[PDB]
């Protein structure tokens, strides 16, 4: 349309005039604030055989101060774009403005609570509020487009623009979407627009007029988000109508799933992400992802591939600090989960199967393709008698854990066949699915059929290599057209049959843990068991330079096959040295297949390695691994300093400099006031972290009770004092976002002045999932209050959140990082705080009454270089009845954890190298808020590490860590 780099037809997208099956993974740059680590994520995604990454941009972090867009330092997107280009990964940009994503406000900055218009509509005030951000982010993305030499190939306007409720009846608003599209185009965006409908409803599909996107897309999370029963696969959850709906809604464009389940989020009081990983495990992937291929999906993006962390209060109340998501790449960036290895098998299959893109998806059947109704097969038939076809098979009841025997009856260029032709039966184990192929082209050689699945294939000079695999206890068969015989060139010939049937050479075999290589003419067929295949990698090999380049026919053709361990990042040829960059977490046997003709030596991670070659031309070597010593400090033994971070509870506290909560009106269009003046924090520019309110009044002696309704979001809590006297606390629960309470008060003297201090923990702002719900506008603060014997107006209020509010103090760490606690307002959470005159008390001693104390200490690290080592701060929780207390974890000024002992479920908090300094000094700080009469203290709090990984990853550069500085106007 506006450019020729990215085009499409009914079958697929074309990049540079070449068909490309887009297999993408979702990654959020703001959830990993360490620029030097972006390359690690991209290389791990590229190693799966993927060629694209989808990302959101969080507006709340870029325009915290209305009118000032800021995306520099850790918020700079350039290093993210650079890493993508370096790794050879294209990008789908999804800037919102609304992104949902389980982040605070669903992306909306807190000041949107003051906008007089319904969010995500054509209301004038809302549209105008988005103009500054939209112009800036679109301009940034425009420069990184493929048309300008960058990685960005697609652009998503809005997010799940799929429904409305609660009084808003303008959906679907054609001019609303057209407005977002026009503005992006006006800012320079020329790549195609792709949508992500919540369900297959055809919203904004081509031909729908104003607002229509270029390529219609939709999302799907068939197993839901409740990970409590990981082995339970509900009846009917597997979708079977995606192809039918696609042909009715957008037949002119490639079938696209812009967001397909790759894990699940987890709420406060949830079950933990380990269970989400177990629900969306490797079995889920092979069954559901192959099911997507049965529909002929041409663009598939998995949400999330890497989740990261909701550091610095960036998340919503519907979730906690961690955003591990149970995805293939863990929060600490590791790839030990079996689902990662399984996904690699499918990604690599797609990367070498262009015939799949031009096959025609058909109707599923329980009788046409096998001899048993217990199995369902969906065909993707070739255009003509000689074109390749694909058959996706699964149990008819997708949740079945049964093992079923069968015979395949499919059409081929040689007629309708009944496989296995040489005898025996095929097997489909519990919760497994396979893609059987017919007339599969391997560089000119026709594989009439193969029951075992294809991992990859390559042509090296005149030699052709095909890698097949089967699951445990399976019997398979394949046939090569025009071949005359075969020879077993590796392994025993036991269990392998070879015979000519018609004009094809048929080979039968049984899966084994021992690899077998069968030579059929110029074709070498590797016969593997699934678990051995897990250790194979297919790195591209650059002609010149070290970067692999984007994925296309040429770069795919010159790739090599490497059997190794934990990870293979890349490979390149320099002179006669073949360089391979890899990671190891154990002693690892190495095998290189297809080394370039000019390659004479093998260099692994810069080290010359002793290599030997076998009969099949395979290079072999070994990499030894020895767990290094990792010296970590004992947190309990460090020297701690602490200070009372609730000076407001003293009669000497002066709040004159605090903001006066004197607005006799609210700017919140979704909530009318119930108090004399607004006590909604956002009306005064305070949208993040602890919020404090102080109500001044002169007693008349008739007071008895103080009723109050506070609101801080799901799992929040509050504590109250009247002058120096403790009144009470609401410790919170996983199902409460607000609380009503009538507190009795101690006797007061008529004529004297008192101040009621209310401390409220803000858990973030809500998303606005359904247009018209205005949920994002749910306020934070005091909703109602009543002091018996007194008029409400008798109380004059002061309030404070983070120092400066929207005019936040930490431009480096962002608008959400710090809250309103005294120590935070002073900047004591940063490196080198002024602890000279502080008390020498540690969090292991804690408090003996309700209150809040701030702790500080430091420790040095000097971890072994050459290793990628994940570090975690772990809190103990072994008691039956949990004490009620809240903790905020600060590392070198960055808040990396909110711990609520009585709500959970997170006890282990990972912090990446870059935030933590592995070869320098580190400043640790904690706020400890006791919400029970007996006070609170930590019994177990440690810094621990997981398996050290011998890596080729470059040394991580520490991010900017601004030190403490006395702040003007602080209080
Ligand atoms: C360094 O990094 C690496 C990554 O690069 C890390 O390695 C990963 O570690 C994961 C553990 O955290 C592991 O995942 C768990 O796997 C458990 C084992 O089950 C799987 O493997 C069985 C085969 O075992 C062989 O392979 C595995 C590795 O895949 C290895 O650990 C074993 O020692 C063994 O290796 C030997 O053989 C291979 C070749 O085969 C060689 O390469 C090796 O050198 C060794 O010689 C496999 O049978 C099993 O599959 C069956 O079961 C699953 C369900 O669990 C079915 O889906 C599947 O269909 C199949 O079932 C059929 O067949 C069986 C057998 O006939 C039959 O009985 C059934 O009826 C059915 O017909 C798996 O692939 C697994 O138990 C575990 O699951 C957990 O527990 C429960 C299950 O009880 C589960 O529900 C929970 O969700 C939970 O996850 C995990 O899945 C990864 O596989 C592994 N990846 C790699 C690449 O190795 C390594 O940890 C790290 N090291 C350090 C120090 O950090
Ligand atoms: C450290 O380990 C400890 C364990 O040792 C662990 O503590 C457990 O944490 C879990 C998860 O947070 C707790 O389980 C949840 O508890 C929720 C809170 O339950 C209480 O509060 C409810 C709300 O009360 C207020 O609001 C309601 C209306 O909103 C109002 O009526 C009330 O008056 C009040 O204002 C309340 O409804 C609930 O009442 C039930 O239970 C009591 C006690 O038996 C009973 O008398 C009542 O009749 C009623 O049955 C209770 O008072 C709870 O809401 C939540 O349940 C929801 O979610 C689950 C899904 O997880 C759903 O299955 C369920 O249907 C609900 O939707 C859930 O049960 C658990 O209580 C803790 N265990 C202990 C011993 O304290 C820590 O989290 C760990 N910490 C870390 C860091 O990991
Ligand atoms: C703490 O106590 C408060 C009440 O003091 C609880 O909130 C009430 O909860 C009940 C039960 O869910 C709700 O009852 C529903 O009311 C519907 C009608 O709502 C309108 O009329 C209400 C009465 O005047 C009014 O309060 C309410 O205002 C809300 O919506 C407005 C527009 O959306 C908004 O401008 C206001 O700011 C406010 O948010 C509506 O105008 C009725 O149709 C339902 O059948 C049902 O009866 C009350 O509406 C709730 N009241 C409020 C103010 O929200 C709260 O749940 C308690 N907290 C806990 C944890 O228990
Ligand atoms: C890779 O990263 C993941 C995510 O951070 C790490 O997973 C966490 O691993 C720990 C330890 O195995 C899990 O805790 C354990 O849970 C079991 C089950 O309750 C319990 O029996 C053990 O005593 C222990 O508590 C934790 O649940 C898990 N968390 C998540 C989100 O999955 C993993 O450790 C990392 N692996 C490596 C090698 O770095
Ligand atoms: C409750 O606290 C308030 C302060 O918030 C007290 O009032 C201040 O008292 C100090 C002396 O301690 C004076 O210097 C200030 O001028 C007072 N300011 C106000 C608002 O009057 C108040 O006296 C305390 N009440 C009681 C009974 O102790
Ligand atoms: C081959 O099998 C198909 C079923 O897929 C059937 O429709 C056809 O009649 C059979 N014979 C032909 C035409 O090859
Ligand atoms: C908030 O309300 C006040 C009073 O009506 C008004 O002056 C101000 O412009 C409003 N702010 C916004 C952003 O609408
Ligand atoms: O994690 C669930 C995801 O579901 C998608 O539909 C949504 O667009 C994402 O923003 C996220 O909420
Ligand atoms: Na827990």
């Amino acid at each position: 349309l506006l450019q020729k780099y990215v085009t499409w037809d009914e079958h697929s997208i074309f990049v540079n005039g070449e068909r490309l099956m887009i297999f993408s993974g979702e990654v959020h740059p703001y959830r990993l604030p360490v620029a030097s680590l972006y390359i690690d994520i991209f290389e791990k995604v590229k190693a799966l055989g993927f060629n694209c990454v989808s990302f959101y941009v969080d507006w709340a972090l870029l325009e915290g101060n209305p009118g000032h867009y800021s995306a520099e330092g850790i918020f700079d997107l350039q290093p993210f774009f650079d890493a993508a280009k370096e790794a050879g990964i294209y990008l789908l940009a999804r800037p919102g403005p609304y992104i949902n994503a389980e982040v605070s406000g669903g992306g909306f900055p807190g000041w949107l609570q003051r906008v007089d218009g319904i969010l995500r509509t054509s209301d004038e005030a809302y549209l105008k509020a988005t103009d500054n951000y939209a112009s800036n982010i679109a301009a940034t993305i425009a420069k990184a487009q493929i048309t300008n030499g960058g990685p960005i190939i697609l652009y998503q306007p809005e997010n799940e623009y799929s429904g409305a409720c609660c009084g808003y009846n303008g959906f679907p608003d054609g001019s609303y979407m057209q407005y977002i599209e026009d503005h992006a185009r006006d800012a320079g965006i020329v790549v195609p627009f792709i949508s992500n409908d919540a369900w297959a409803a055809g919203h904004n599909a081509p031909g729908t007029g104003a607002g229509a996107v270029d390529i219609y897309g939709h999302d799907s999370y068939p197993l839901g988000f409740d990970c409590a029963n990981p082995s339970t696969w509900p009846s009917g959850n597997l979708p079977t109508y995606f192809h039918t709906s696609h042909e009715q809604q957008s037949p002119s464009t490639p079938y696209s799933l812009v967001e397909f389940q790759g894990g699940a989020f987890d709420p406060w009081g949830g079950v933990g992400f380990a269970k989400c990983a177990a629900l969306l495990n490797h079995e889920f992937e092979r069954v559901f992802y192959k099911n997507d291929f049965s529909f002929g999906v041409a663009f598939l993006n998995l949400y999330m591939i890497f989740g990261g962390t909701n550091w610095g209060n960036l998340g919503h109340p519907g979730g906690y600090t961690s955003y591990d998501y149970g995805s293939a790449i863990s929060e600490s960036r590791n790839i030990t989960r079996e689902k990662y290895s399984e996904l690699k098998l499918l990604g690599n299959f797609a990367k070498v199967s262009p015939g799949y893109l031009v096959a025609n998806p058909g109707d599923l059947s329980t009788s046409t393709y096998t001899n048993t109704a217990d199995l369902t097969v969906t065909p993707l038939l070739g255009s003509n008698s000689s074109a390749s076809s694909f058959f996706v098979i699964r149990h008819s009841d997708y949740s079945s854990q049964a093992s079923v025997e069968y015979k395949l009856t499919v059409p081929t260029s040689a007629g309708n066949l009944t496989i296995p032709q040489l005898g025996g039966s095929l097997t489909l184990s519990g919760r497994d699915s396979k893609i059987h192929v017919t007339d599969y082209d391997v560089a000119g050689t026709n594989i009439l059929y193969s029951t075992a699945e294809v991992f990859t294939w390559k042509k090296f000079n005149n030699e052709k290599v095909l890698v097949l695999y089967g699951g445990p206890g399976e019997h398979h068969e394949f046939a090569v057209s025009g071949a005359s015989s075969s020879s077993v060139v590796e392994g025993s010939s036991s269990g392998i049959s070879s015979k000519k049937v018609g004009k094809a050479l048929v080979v039968a075999w049984d899966v084994s843990t021992a690899r077998r290589i069968v030579q059929v003419g110029s074709l070498k067929v590797f016969l593997l068991d699934r678990n051995s295949a897990y250790n194979y990698w297919v790195p591209q090999v650059p002609t010149k330079g070290t970067a692999p380049g984007y994925s296309n026919q040429e770069t795919t053709a010159s790739s090599i096959i490497v059997k190794a361990g934990y990870l293979v990042r890349s490979a390149y040829l320099d002179g006669n040295d073949l360089h391979i960059q890899a990671d190891f977490n154990a002693t690892t046997p190495i095998e290189v297949v297809g080394a370039p003709s000019g390659a004479k030596n093998l260099v692994i991670n810069g080290k010359k390695t002793q290599t030997k070659v076998d009969k099949n031309g395979i290079w072999s070597a070994s990499v030894a691994y020895t767990a290094p010593k990792v010296q970590l400090p004992s947190l309990k033994s460090l020297k701690w300093k602490s200070v009372d971070t609730l000076p407001e509870a003293k009669n000497t506290y002066d709040d004159s400099a605090w903001t006066s909560a004197d607005h006799a009106y609210t700017n919140n269009s979704a909530h009318s006031l119930q108090t004399p003046t607004s006590l909604f924090a956002s009306d005064y520019g305070y949208h993040t972290g602890a919020l404090l309110f102080r109500g001044h009044f002169t007693a008349n002696g008739k007071e008895k009770t103080f009723f109050v309704q506070t609101k801080g979001g799901t799992a929040y809590g509050h504590s109250i004092w009247i002058n120096e006297t403790y009144v009470g606390s609401w410790a919170g629960t996983s199902i409460n976002d607000n609380n009503n309470a009538t507190y009795t008060l101690p006797t007061l003297q008529s004529g004297k002045n008192y101040v009621i201090t209310v401390v409220i923990d803000n858990m973030g702002l809500d998303e606005d999932w359904t247009i018209g719900s205005e949920d994002m506008k749910n306020p934070r603060g005091i909703i109602q209050y009543s002091l018996s014997g007194q008029e409400a107006s008798a109380i004059s209020w002061k309030l404070t959140g983070n120092l400066g509010g929207e005019n936040y103090r930490d431009t480096v760490r962002g608008p959400l990082n710090e809250g309103g606690l005294y120590a935070e307002r002073q900047g004591f959470h940063q490196p080198q705080p002024p602890t000279q005159k502080w008390d020498s008390s540690s969090p292991f001693t804690g408090l003996t009454k309700p209150g809040i104390r701030f702790y500080s200490t430091s420790f040095d690290l000097d971890l072994p270089s050459g290793y990628d080592i994940p570090l975690y701060f772990n809190f103990g929780n072994s008691t039956s009845t949990p004490a009620a207390y809240r903790v905020q974890l600060y590392v070198n000024g960055y808040q990396y954890g909110k711990y609520v002992n009585n709500i959970g479920p997170q006890t282990s908090f990972p912090v990446p190298e870059g935030i933590l300094n592995y070869h320098g000094t580190n400043w640790l700080a904690l706020s400890l808020w006791a919400q029970e009469d007996n006070g609170a203290k930590l019994d177990s709090f440690e810094l621990i590490n997981t398996t050290p990984v011998l890596t080729s990853l470059g040394e991580v550069k520490s991010v900017n860590q601004p030190k403490y500085q006395a702040r003007k106007g602080a209080y």
